[PDB]
C-alpha cells in the first residue's frame, strides 16, 4: 500500500500535470487532436481533483486514508514523470510523428484517458462510491463479492491469485497477457472499474478467459484500441475484398466492442454491438456473410464451441504482450528499455525488473519462471 494523501502531495502532482501540458503543447509535436487527447485529459483531470478535493473540504483527512486514492494519486504522479522524462530522453525525436518516444507518448495519452474514466466512475460528482459500485455484471460481481468484499482496489498478486481458482492461468505468459488487457491504469492494482470493463468485454462470465483468449489473444481480427479513422485506414487495404473486418476498442466508450467492416460497395463501414457477447455478432455476422476475413486474412476462425478446448502457444502470448507499446519498453515495468535477455527461455525485460523479481525470491524467469541457466545483454535503440 502506498502511503497517505497530505495536500502537500496533490500540489506537486499539478505542478507535474503543468510540466506535461506544456511540453505537450509545443507546436512541433502537432499532436492529434484524436482521442486520447492529452491536452483535454489532463485539465479535465486536475479539474474533476479539484471538484473532489471541495467534496473533502472538512473530511480531509479520512480522503487521504482512502486506500483507491492514494494508489491513484501515486500512480498518477509516477505516470506524469514518465511521460516528463520521456520528452527528457526523446529530444528532437518527439517531433517526428513515428517515433519510438511519440510511440511511447500515445499509450501513456491512452492510460490518462483511462485513469480519468476510473476516477470519475469511482468518485462521481467528487465524492467517493467504490464501496458501492456496481459491477454490471452478476457473475463477475459476485466473484469480486466472494473474493473482494466491498474493496474498490486490489493488487494484481491477490487479483491474479483469486481468479485463479475459478478460471486457471496456467502459466505466467498467459498472466502477464491477462494483466495487461485489465491493468488499464498500468499501475499493478485491478480496480472493481477495470474488472467491470474486462467482464464486459469477454462475457459470458462461466467462459471469460476461454473468451479472451478467442477473441483477443488469438484472433487475427482484435485490434485493441483504434480510432475510427484508423480502422479506415487498416481496412482501406481491403477495399475490394467485400467481408473484410477488423474489430477495436474505444477509449470513449470503455467495455464495448466496435467492429468495421467493408461492404460490396467498396464502403467502410461500422455498428456496436450491443445485444450479445462480441463471440455471437461474430459467429453471426458470419452466418449473415458480413465478417468473414479478419484483418483481410482468409482463414476466420471458428467460434462456435464457445457456447474441445482451444489452447493458446506460449509464442501467440509473447507476441499478443508486445501488441500494445513499442518493441523497446520492458513489458513488466512498461517504463525502461529491455536490455537482458534470458537463456534459455529467450525472454526480454530491463535489468531493473528481474534482478527485483529475484531479490523478492521470485522463482526463476519473471514471464515464465522457468529457470535462467543464464543472461545476456541486447540494445534496444542501437542507433541512437
Ligand atoms: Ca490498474
Ligand atoms: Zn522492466
Ligand atoms: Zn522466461
Amino acid at each position: 500500500p502506498p502511503g497517505t494523501v497530505d495536500k502537500k502531495m496533490v500540489e506537486k502532482c499539478w505542478k507535474l500535470m503543468d510540466k506535461v501540458v506544456r511540453l505537450c503543447q509545443n507546436p512541433k509535436l502537432a499532436l492529434k487532436n484524436s482521442p486520447p487527447y492529452i491536452l483535454d485529459l489532463l485539465p479535465d483531470t486536475y479539474q474533476h481533483l479539484r471538484t473532489i478535493l471541495s467534496r473533502y473540504e472538512g473530511k480531509m483527512e479520512t480522503l487521504g486514508e482512502n486506500e483507491y486514492f492514494r494508489v491513484f494519486m501515486e500512480n498518477l504522479m509516477k505516470k506524469t514523470k514518465q511521460t516528463i522524462s520521456l520528452f527528457k530522453e526523446g529530444k528532437e525525436r518527439m517531433y517526428e510523428e513515428n517515433s519510438q518516444p511519440r510511440r511511447n507518448l500515445t499509450k501513456l495519452s491512452l492510460i490518462f484517458s483511462h485513469m480519468l474514466a476510473e476516477l470519475k466512475g469511482i468518485f462521481p460528482s467528487g465524492l467517493f462510491q467504490g464501496d458501492t459500485f456496481r459491477i454490471t455484471k452478476a457473475d463477475a460481481a459476485e466473484f469480486w463479492r466472494k473474493a473482494f468484499g466491498e474493496k474498490t482496489i486490489v493488487p494484481w498478486k491477490s487479483f491474479r491469485q483469486a481468479l485463479h481458482e475459478v478460471h486457471p492461468i496456467s502459466s505466467g505468459l498467459e498472466a502477464m497477457a491477462l494483466k495487461s488487457t485489465i491493468d488499464l491504469t498500468c499501475n499493478d492494482y485491478i480496480s472493481v472499474f477495470e474488472f467491470d470493463i474486462f467482464t464486459r468485454l469477454f462475457q459470458p462470465w462461466s467462459s471469460l478467459l476461454r473468451n479472451w483468449n478467442s477473441l483477443a489473444v488469438t484472433h487475427p481480427g482484435y485490434m485493441a484500441f483504434l480510432t475510427y479513422d484508423e480502422v479506415k485506414a487498416r481496412l482501406q487495404k481491403f477495399i475490394h475484398k467485400p467481408g473484410s473486418y477488423i474489430f477495436r476498442l474505444s477509449c470513449t466508450r470503455l467495455g464495448q466492442w466496435a467492429i468495421g467492416y467493408v461492404t460490396a460497395d467498396g464502403n467502410i463501414l461500422q455498428t456496436i454491438p450491443h445485444n450479445k457477447p462480441l463471440f455471437q455478432a461474430l459467429i453471426d455476422g458470419f452466418r449473415e456473410g458480413f465478417y468473414l476475413f479478419p484483418d483481410g486474412r482468409n482463414q476466420n476462425p471458428d467460434l462456435t464451441g464457445l457456447c474441445d478446448h482451444i489452447k493458446v502457444t506460449q509464442e501467440q502470448y509473447e507476441l499478443y504482450c508486445e501488441m500494445g507499446s513499442t518493441f523497446q519498453l520492458c513489458k513488466i515495468c512498461a517504463e525502461n528499455d529491455k536490455d537482458v535477455k534470458i537463456e534459455p527461455c529467450g525472454h526480454l525485460m530491463c535489468t531493473s525488473c528481474l534482478t527485483s523479481w529475484q531479490e523478492s525470491e521470485g522463482q526463476g524467469c519473471p514471464f515464465c519462471r522457468c529457470e535462467i541457466k543464464g543472461t545476456e545483454p541486447i540494445v534496444v535503440d542501437p542507433f541512437d
